[PDB]
């Protein structure tokens, strides 16, 4: 039967269904207040689905230029076509490869570019900050969201929303490596799934996914949206509460030396941006400081409430669309704060 809500991360999670209720905000604002992530579902069913279809986007803007990351190496593919990442991002034999013949795992790098996603793709914009969950947070002028109002005491962030466009990771090896790597951001914010894409080529590929998932330390409910309703998971997340982000610089400033890394004894592994906490990691993290996270299983239509100084990280599981907007909520304004 249809519910308000449910608790993921055996209880530590917030999942509310119904994406437009004007009483979320009831439910919502005691876990956000503690400094918990929420998840929100249902989102893909408020949003014109039309819009958010890859070959859309690369009829409407294949030939502008643009950056690519080879999520497995790291190495930059700079000045293409961005329809070279588009037209491969379900069909795998007509993906760039590299020079050992494979097809290559690539994230499309600040795209749109900067603050133009409104200027580019004003269709877009309506259609994502009309169905923002929780609006008196999310929405630009929303009475909760700070961001208009604050003086040059606090960082503000740029005008929204960002896209963030990437092929899924495939293989055992890929199980290690990050979509988008271990950091933190110093405002709030949701970013919602528009699109999973599931290829065909290597299609088959079910069985690394449920691994990468279960080594993932994902909960049994999560595991039953795909057994038992067959959903799409996009994306597997880890997010660390915002007041374990020194213990987890303890960690990687130790793992860098053991590595052989000549790191000063202050430099900050998080705002480098460098370190994908894999399955050895996590479990170093826990054992030897005590630091216990959240691996959140990201479907499409879900949105995922990011709090302010929150450590995390980003795995795709097939190829992703997401939209994300930032705002500064009053309960993690300290975040933010240039002073003290
Ligand atoms: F305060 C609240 C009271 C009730 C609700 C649930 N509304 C019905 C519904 C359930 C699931 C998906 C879509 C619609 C949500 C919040
Ligand atoms: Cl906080
Ligand atoms: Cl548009
Ligand atoms: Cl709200
Ligand atoms: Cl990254
Ligand atoms: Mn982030």
């Amino acid at each position: 039967s249809m519910t308000s809500h449910s608790w993921l991360c055996d209880g530590r999670l917030l999942c509310l269904h119904d994406p437009s209720n004007k009483n979320n905000w009831k439910i919502f604002r005691e876990c956000w207040k503690q400094g918990q992530p929420v998840l929100v579902s249902g989102v893909h069913k408020k949003l014109k689905s039309e819009l958010w279809k890859p070959e859309a986007f690369s009829q409407e803007f294949g030939d502008q230029d643009v950056d690519l990351v080879n999520c497995r190496n790291c190495a930059i593919i700079s000045d293409v076509k961005v329809r070279d990442f588009w037209d491969g991002f379900e069909i795998i034999c007509k993906r760039l490869r590299s020079e050992d013949g494979q097809p290559m795992v690539l994230k499309l790098k600040d795209w749109p570019p900067g603050e133009d996603f409104r200027d580019m793709m004003p269709t877009r914009f309506e259609d994502l900050m009309e169905n923002l969950p929780l609006p008196e947070y999310t929405k630009r002028d929303g009475r909760l969201n700070l961001a208009s109002r604050l003086p040059s005491y606090f960082v503000r962030p740029d005008l929204g929303p960002k896209m963030y466009n990437a092929y899924g990771l495939i293989t055992a090896e890929d199980r290690r490596v990050g979509t988008t790597n271990l950091h933190l951001d110093v405002s709030d914010a949701v970013n919602v799934m528009v699109y999973v894409g599931i290829p065909i080529g290597e299609g088959a590929h079910d069985e690394e996914v449920l691994k990468t998932i279960d080594e993932g330390d994902a909960d049994e409910v999560t595991k039953e949206r795909i057994h038992d309703h067959k959903e799409k998971p996009g994306a597997l997340w880890h997010i660390y509460a915002a007041k374990d982000a020194e213990k987890i610089r303890e960690l990687l400033r130790k793992v860098g030396e053991e590595q052989g890394q000549e790191n000063p004894p202050d430099h900050d592994p998080i705002h480098d941006q460098s370190w994908y906490l894999d399955q050895t990691l996590r479990k170093r993290l826990y054992e030897e400081y005590g630091v216990q996270g959240w691996a959140i299983v990201q479907f499409l239509g879900d949105a995922v409430f990011i709090p302010a100084g929150a450590p995390h990280q980003v795995h795709n599981l097939y190829s992703c669309i997401k939209v994300a907007e930032d705002f500064v909520s009053p309960e993690h304004v300290k975040h933010c704060f240039r002073l003290t």
